């Protein structure tokens, strides 16, 4: 009986770290590599503005604790919208819509998620009592998802979509949700958007950028 | 009988994904943040040069299989040196020296590892037949190592050192190991170092940087 409550603890943690399907895949003995092509997924990057500056007022341990509190809020939100959190690179938080079950409304869900996230972040304050500014940028396109390496692995996504969302985040103005022109073309029918214009993005040149404002 | 076999695969997967002690800490009902202070550790960042362009000549999933091959070789090299692999995120590979057990020779061991890694990578070729260039950066200092957020728990390490180790990689010239002055002072007695000079790093200002050339 205690064998099955430790198995329960173990299965719950395993389910927490990998998507069910990927976990099932690893539990088989398939020496084959996990690498799946997906035609159309949407990817969002969120990054706190001017984080290393908080190194003056907060200790490193209180900065990790702040991260854990804030990402607990966002995590609660990816469960609410039922989207896929991939990873966290220190200050960035990555959410993907369309993996591993693709859905046709991925672009809309990641749009709603983005807006919902924004309000929530506006509501939080950093450990020193100041607001938490976010740069957010999203994108859509083809992606490869899978697992690399033998230990310390996770489910990761790579692709053209993650590159141009990355650029939408790095080049965003604070507190705004930047979308590229192809996702604007996809979103203009249910969301309100305001043009930002031409921007230079590394590896892609210059493209049109729009701001996500709210629902129609 | 099958409910101890499934449990054996499940615990085994959990074994490879997390440090043992962290697995149990996550399985307990501790409401406390998993954040352990470590005094002196060194962090290495490696990133492949011009990886996105290879999508022209190789299909995306074959690149995942290559990635998995290259980073598998590196995982072997960290067992050889007895260091701590943290993660591989897209193109990036982070190794830590000094956790969980600190060693007086942590910076020397991560220096030898950087060099051994550069030789193994110089010997390898991409699926298209071209070389694989790396950008490498190292740093040492105090680190908070742990798990943040409520879904997709990953054992990660944070701090000033990881910040400047990333800046040392992203700002490096290809095929070189950029280290800042605080590590140059540490290594200069057993390694050969060549000054690159003063460069601007976000969140740190301007720092004098050195290249690790080889063992004395
Ligand atoms: C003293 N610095 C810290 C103390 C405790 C915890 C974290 C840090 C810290 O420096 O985190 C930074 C990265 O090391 C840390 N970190 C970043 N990427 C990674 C990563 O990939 N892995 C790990 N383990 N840590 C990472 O994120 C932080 C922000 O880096 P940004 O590039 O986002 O700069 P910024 O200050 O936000 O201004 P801007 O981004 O708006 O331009
Ligand atoms: C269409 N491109 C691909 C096809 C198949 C598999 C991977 C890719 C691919 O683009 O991988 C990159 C990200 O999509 C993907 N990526 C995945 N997650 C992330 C992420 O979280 N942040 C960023 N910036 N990139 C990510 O892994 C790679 C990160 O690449 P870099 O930004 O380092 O570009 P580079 O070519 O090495 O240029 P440079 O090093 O000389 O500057
Ligand atoms: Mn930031
Ligand atoms: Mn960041
Ligand atoms: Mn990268």
């Amino acid at each position: 009986a205690v064998m099955e409550a430790e198995y329960e603890r173990s299965e719950a943690l395993l389910a927490n770290m990998l998507p069910g399907s990927i976990a099932e895949r690893l539990k088989s003995s398939s020496r084959s590599v996990i690498a799946d092509k997906y035609d159309e997924v949407s990817v969002l990057f969120a990054d706190i503005v001017g984080f290393t500056e908080r190194a003056s007022t907060t200790t490193p341990a209180d900065l990790v604790r702040f991260l854990n509190r804030l990402y607990g809020a966002f995590d609660e939100l990816v469960d609410k919208h039922g989207l896929e959190k991939i990873k966290v690179s220190g200050d960035s938080y990555m959410v993907v819509s369309g993996v591993p079950r693709a859905r046709p409304d991925h672009a809309f869900a990641l749009a709603d998620f983005a807006l919902d996230m924004a309000n929530v972040a506006a509501a939080l304050k950093d450990p020193h009592g100041d607001p938490v500014p976010l740069r957010m940028g999203m994108a859509c396109g083809p992606v490869v998802a899978g697992v690399v390496g033998s230990r310390r692995f996770f489910y990761d996504v790579w692709g053209d979509a993650v590159n141009v969302a990355s650029r939408m985040e790095s080049t965003d103005s604070v507190g705004r949700i930047q979308v590229p022109e192809a996702m604007y073309e996809r979103l203009k029918n249910e969301f309100v958007l305001q043009e930002r214009g031409r921007i230079e993005v590394k590896g892609k040149g210059v493209m049109r950028t729009w701001y996500l404002i709210g629902r129609k």
